[PDB]
């Protein structure tokens, strides 16, 4: 089952369950070389369409993961749950606050082997996720490096997630951050929309996460896997 | 074997602001304690720590520093215990301050000797609770969730139940232990009798004794006789 060893993942397609994906486009990505399909949507996951989406996704043989945002999103059935802790958020709620309530609720029966805690760092000052988590987006390269160090040596977390929220972020900073991660895997997301960019980043980061372009140019999207 | 925290059962904890006689100091360092921890939940008086270290280093037992604030950071200790107050309402006590420290000292820290502690402040009327704006209304469920969170999500080496000066709720500590497996349970707060040291050192992995050292050196040395 090399299929389910996140450490080997290089590319993940991230679906916003709130947007419409056609069955042919869905088939396209699920058939691709991508390592996993991730359902996200940083807010009020609408149980209804998430289940619609996973029903379709389970017809293919590839890891289906959920990016839990809020206690509302928690649903059984996924292969992995990626739980973020927004390191640069100024509200304890996105640190461990929400997670404490989820655990209060489902603690009794979670299989922590399938849960993955991610050091999440919001880097796009003008994003829904930056404004919701009251994230302190004024980050210098030193700040990111301190964060990387904090993730890599102090919490020693399996994943550090650089989230540029839709726009292609600062390659140099991502590059600075990768420098300090060693034991921790580096996930990058934000703006990839060209085999060129996917290759640039997948070079620095360990796993790249392509999302928006799926709903804009399925053909370009499929290009991001060629990294 | 001396420096493997996982075998430690008792730790004597010295407030560097309080005075301790050369003879009481001698007594604790000669005891069966596994280590001396210099704490003081506030502004370490760079002055008396060096004095205390000076006397303590004549004995061969581990000397550890519990860093509270970025001020405390100094060389010469066997291990540095860094807290993250999980039930604090202020990001500064989650990782805020830590991020600063890392910006400054990041370049020269031997992370091998740094130990990240999952801290849960449990005494509503404590300087530490008021300082870190800790949310001290914790049910057993809450504590269990916290345990789970430390043990499985953060997967930190130590979860520290801090009852700040008073002997806490044995049942709750017992509940918390239930969930820690890979994580070492440190307990502190009120042990002042061979009886209490013994009760707790049965539930927790390591009991931390402090206040009684300055009140009844004879009773204090009774706390290391934990069966």
């Amino acid at each position: 089952g090399a299929m389910y060893d996140i450490k080997k993942w290089r590319h993940i397609f991230k679906l916003d369950p709130a947007k419409h994906i056609s069955d042919d486009d869905l088939d396209a990505i699920c058939m691709s070389q991508t390592d996993a399909i991730m359902i996200g949507g940083t807010d009020d996951v609408t149980e209804d369409n998430v289940i619609h989406l996973m029903s379709k996704i389970r017809r293919y043989p590839l890891p289906l993961v959920l990016e839990i945002s809020n206690i509302e999103s928690v649903m059984p059935g996924f292969d992995f749950y990626f739980v973020p802790t927004v390191l640069n958020s100024t509200d304890v709620a996105f640190h461990n606050g929400t997670l404490l309530e989820a655990l209060k609720t489902y603690g009794h029966s979670i299989d922590f082997e399938e849960v993955i805690f991610e050091g999440y760092v919001v880097c796009n000052a003008d994003s829904k996720v930056a404004k919701h988590t009251k994230a302190n987006t004024d980050l210098t390269t030193e700040d990111l490096e301190a964060y990387a160090q904090m993730v890599n040596h102090m919490y020693r977390l399996p994943v550090m997630y650089i989230e540029y929220s839709g726009i292609y972020g600062d390659v140099s900073k991502v590059q600075a951050v990768s420098e300090h991660l060693t034991e921790t895997q580096l996930f990058y997301g934000g703006g990839i929309s060209s085999e060129q960019q996917a290759t640039e980043m997948a070079a620095i980061a360990d796993t790249i996460i392509v999302g928006d372009i799926i709903y804009k140019d399925i053909k370009k999207a499929l290009k991001t896997v060629k990294i």
